[PDB]
Order: C-alpha cells, then sequence, then structure tokens
C-alpha cells in the first residue's frame, strides 16, 4: 500500500526516518514524507485540512490540536488495541485520543530533594503538608529550604501544580477555558482558597524566597550540586540536568503534599507530539494498520533508542527512565496518574497570560487568600 504523511521539519527525526523505512521493508507500506518549516506548521495543516488534500497521517500538538475540530478532521483512535499500552493517554476534553503520541510527556513536576542532606539533618522524605513545613524548619535550623526557578509562565509551577490537583482534570480545563475567555470571576474561585493559603504560608516562613523566585535553571543547578539548595520543586528536566552536572548526587524525588489530594496525581506538561489519521482520507485502515505497528514494542524500542524523552507506552526497554524518577515511574506514570498543569498551556505563557502573576501579590505584611482573590479579578476589569 501507499501512506502519506506530514511532519514538521525539526520533528522528522533519524528516529521517524527509521521507523517508516522498517515499516515500508517489513510491512509493504511505501511511506512518503512530506516536512513543513515549524513556524509555518500549523499554518499549512489548516490548510491542507481545509481543503481536503492533507496527508493520511499528520503531525498534530497534543493535547490541544491547534484548536482543530478533531469530529471533523480525525480518526478517533480511542478503541484501537494498543490504547491501554498507553502510559498517559492523550485525551481532548470528552476523554477520547486522537493521535498516536511520541512521549507520554514533556515534564513531570516533582519536589526533587538531596538524600545525602536529609541524612545528614535527620529529615525524612515529606509525605504530607505539616511533614514538609518541619522538613524546611530543620533546614532552616541546619541552605534554602524549598527552591524554585523561574518560567516564563503565570502562575509560577509550584502554584500551578496546587491549583490543578484540587481541581483535578475537568476543574483544571475549565479554569484555563473561563481564564482565556474572560469570563472568570476570580472571587467565586473559593476552591483555591486553601491553596492560596499553603502559598502564603510558605512566603510567611520563608521557606520560599520572593526576591530567589527569578533565580534562572541555571542558577538552581549551580547551588543544588554545590549542596546548597535541600529541595527543589519543578520539571524533572532540572533534576536530570542537576544529575548531569554532578552525576554522582544522591537526589531523591517525591509527591509534592501541597494540597489535601497531593498524593492522588502528578501534574506536568502533556504537550507532546503526535500522529493523527486524516478522516477524510481513502486509506484510513492503512493509516491505522501502521500506526498498530508504530505502538508495537518492537518498533518503540527502536524508535527510543533514538528519540529523547519520556516513554509513551509500557515496556519500551530503550527508554532511559532516570533513578530518581524510578519510584514516582512505577507509582503514578506508569498508572497514567499525571494531569497537565495550568501553567503549561500556551494561554498561561507571557509572549500575556491569562493567569495571574499571584506571586507579586505578596507583600509584607501578607495579604489573605481573599484579598488575593480580589486583586486579580480587580487587574481583570
Ligand atoms: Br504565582
Ligand atoms: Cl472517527
Ligand atoms: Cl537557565
Amino acid at each position: 500500500v501507499r501512506l502519506s504523511v506530514l511532519i514538521r521539519e525539526k520533528h522528522y527525526s533519524s528516529g521517524l526516518q527509521n521507523v517508516f523505512t522498517k515499516l515500508e521493508l517489513e510491512e509493504g507500506i511505501a511511506v512518503t514524507v512530506e516536512t513543513i518549516q515549524d513556524d509555518q506548521y500549523p499554518t499549512v495543516l489548516h490548510a491542507r485540512l481545509a481543503d481536503g488534500t492533507a496527508p493520511d497521517v499528520v503531525e498534530v500538538s497534543l493535547p490541544s490540536l491547534h484548536a482543530l475540530d478533531p469530529y471533523l478532521y480525525f480518526v478517533d483512535l480511542s478503541k484501537e488495541a494498543w490504547i491501554p499500552d498507553l502510559l498517559i493517554p492523550p485525551t481532548d476534553p470528552y476523554g477520547k485520543t486522537f493521535a498516536l503520541p511520541l512521549n507520554c510527556a514533556v515534564s513531570i513536576n516533582a519536589l526533587f530533594y538531596n538524600k545525602d542532606l536529609f541524612d545528614r539533618y535527620g529529615i525524612s522524605e515529606p509525605k504530607s503538608w505539616n511533614e514538609l513545613l518541619e522538613s524546611c524548619a530543620l533546614i532552616v535550623k541546619s541552605i534554602v529550604p524549598l527552591a524554585l526557578s523561574t518560567t516564563e509562565s503565570f502562575p509560577h509551577t509550584l502554584l500551578a501544580d496546587a491549583i490543578t490537583k484540587v481541581l483535578g482534570e475537568q476543574g483544571a480545563r475549565d479554569l484555563v477555558k473561563r481564564a482565556t475567555d474572560d469570563s472568570i470571576d476570580w472571587t467565586h474561585e473559593r476552591a483555591l482558597y486553601p491553596v492560596l493559603g499553603a502559598y502564603l504560608e510558605l512566603f510567611k516562613r520563608g521557606y520560599v524566597n520572593k526576591h530567589h523566585r527569578t533565580a534562572r535553571v541555571r542558577e538552581i543547578i549551580h547551588d543544588f550540586t554545590r549542596d546548597r539548595i535541600a529541595m527543589y520543586f519543578g520539571s524533572h528536566l532540572v533534576a536530570d540536568a542537576i544529575i548531569k552536572e554532578r552525576p554522582g548526587i544522591n537526589l531523591g524525588a517525591c509527591v509534592l503534599p501541597i494540597t489535601e489530594n497531593a498524593q492522588d496525581v502528578l501534574t506536568g506538561s502533556l504537550e507532546v507530539q503526535g500522529l493523527a489519521v486524516h478522516k477524510k482520507s481513502a486509506r484510513v485502515a492503512t493509516a491505522c494498520r501502521a500506526l498498530s505497528v508504530l505502538a508495537s514494542a518492537a518498533y518503540q524500542n527502536s524508535f527510543f533508542e533514538e528519540h529523547k524523552g519520556l516513554p509513551a507506552f509500557r515496556n519500551t526497554t530503550s527508554a532511559v527512565i532516570p533513578a530518581c524518577l524510578s519510584a514516582l515511574f512505577k507509582s503514578h506514570i506508569e498508572k497514567g496518574k499525571v494531569i497537565q498543569a495550568i501553567d503549561a498551556y500556551a494561554q498561561a505563557q507571557n509572549t500575556a497570560s491569562v493567569f495571574p502573576d499571584f506571586a507579586a501579590y505578596v507583600t509584607d505584611p501578607a495579604p489573605t487568600a481573599h484579598t488575593m482573590l480580589h486583586r486579580a479579578q480587580t487587574e481583570a476589569r
């Protein structure tokens, strides 16, 4: 058979090339690839879908699909036999999967800590909010307690994680929605009262430093590898970078206990790439057959000898999981217990974010969470 593919220039890796080469060699599917310059790809894909000339398989950005209507353009893959093998199945707002993902996640947020420092000062892995506060207290008795690094989005990762967890997958999506269409009224967001309270308490006790929050990732790495930071909350990509810089460092990773339900789910970025099937294709069956082969352990294993990042599927031997993420990989990631943090969405980025810079409201004397919500709403109007 034949299959046509549309992909981003910079995403047409040796990984995918060899994947498509195997497909032609072993499965008798002649694949023709059409690459588009990355900054142009969303424009081009939209146009080709609109005029119906789009290739059989197209690269898409998960989870939001460039705001395209998948029920118009893409095959619903939710019932394909390989869906159970996904670690974190991509979903639209109805829970349906419209692409084969190349990774389960871009970024996982966790509390990373220096196991040796914890041992030195008799600190145990915090398994609750009070244990976190106590852990910070002992560090101050003995080194910045809880370090944070700067981002290009609001709210900061720490508050984003906590808000996302209390609201859950639907609630978090709705929050981005109403923030983005400007219908939100922050004084109605009383579900956020306790997590803003927690945030405030960290500032109050000096466990997080407002003046340090603009610290670059490079600075966190520099200080962490010199035993100047006990705990860092943020992206596992930062933890990876710490280990790269100091291979012998003894790093642990656990849930940040900042909400009553923190142990239930991890947050992160699920803004991964995927391959969707063009609904109006005359070769939909062939496309679906191809994705099924691509999803197979043999192909995933070959792919991840080249492709970087976290695996998309269960039992991808060639995908390396960082040792520090080992526990969380088994407890949460492998079980799909991950949802997208509200700061990971494009709308959240300053380019002007749809979310408030809540930390900017925290001055001396500190306001209440009620006052922070009023301030957020005042800036809205
Ligand atoms: Br914030
Ligand atoms: Cl369909
Ligand atoms: Cl940096």
